[PDB]
């Protein structure tokens, strides 16, 4: 365990709201906005609207034209924005030498499931209509967003849309039931995800829907036909099992899956690239995989 992660964890426990205090939604939304890292200043951005949603093209230096990433931000389906994730995605644009489409998709409780999936699907269609070829596209996302990646692939496949070349769920939340062993097993090492907190998110997102609906919980979906997967998860997360079981569902279903559990790492440790060498290296690796998959 590197000095940085030990140090990062301490800072995160030191900053945390105590277990089971109820922070109002707009207070968590604002809080996530003010603590967001600034994107590197060589990251260029262009505002666009896509299927009725604000979005940014986020382009590091080195981007190949013709290539793109549909990116789906985490935030539990209830928070997050172009602004919270502009930084990390900037770096995924850097490492993959592809511009990223960063979608500000509809959030719960104002727009419950399946609103975010419709937005992801429509943003994918949009990319195909701009004339990006499927073989030149990738879909990536973190946390809730990594679940959405899968839900988007499934829903798009059901609708006859072709699959993109690769998909990269980062710390995906792929099972709304939150029943997995790692909610107990990895709970002390996870400075990052309380439940009750994660359960309220689900409740606000599903708003009465089946928690085992394939598009809400793709760990229950039929994954057959999806393109190659890189799944990143941290060993020190409450969501370990979502990612182990995802990789198993995918393998069972015919999908080329590569799951990497990065020891000592926390939820979306990528987001902490500025101060965390592993955050940086994991991002380099998402980039490398998108590019391997495109060179194939």
């Amino acid at each position: 365990a590197g000095p940085e992660i030990v140090k990062l964890k301490k800072i995160l426990r030191e900053k945390a709201v105590p277990p089971g205090t109820e922070v109002p939604l707009d207070v968590m939304r604002k809080g996530m906005e003010k603590v967001a890292f600034k994107a590197a200043d060589d990251i260029q951005v262009e505002q666009v609207t896509v299927a009725g949603c604000a979005a940014e093209w986020v382009r590091a230096p080195g981007c190949q034209a013709g290539k793109a990433i549909l990116y789906l931000h985490g935030g539990g389906y209830v928070m997050g924005s172009i602004n919270t994730h502009r930084s990390m995605v900037g770096e995924i644009s850097r490492a993959s030498q592809a511009a990223a489409l960063l979608l500000d998709y509809r959030l719960a409780p104002e727009h419950p499931f399946p609103a975010a999936v419709e937005d992801g699907v429509a943003a994918y269609r949009w990319l195909l209509d701009q004339g990006f070829k499927p073989q030149h596209l990738s879909i990536s996302g973190d946390s809730a967003g990594g679940g959405l990646v899968l839900a988007v692939l499934v829903s798009a496949r059901d609708q006859g849309l072709p699959m993109p070349a690769s998909a990269i769920p980062i710390s995906p939340w792929a099972d709304m039931t939150c029943t997995n062993d790692s909610f107990k097993t990895r709970a002390e090492a996870d400075p990052m995800v309380a439940p009750g907190g994660i359960n309220k998110m689900a409740a606000r997102y599903l708003n009465g829907a089946d928690a085992k609906h394939p598009y809400a919980s793709p760990n229950f979906a039929n994954l057959k036909g999806l393109p190659p997967l890189l799944i990143h998860v941290g060993r020190d997360e409450v969501l370990l099992d979502d990612s182990i079981k995802l990789d198993a569902k995918a393998k069972a279903d015919g999908v080329k899956s590569t799951l990497e559990i990065w020891d000592d790492m926390i939820h979306v440790w990528h987001a902490f690239h500025p101060m965390l060498p592993e955050g940086k290296q994991a991002i380099v690796r998402v980039g490398e995989f998108m590019r391997e998959q495109w060179a194939a």
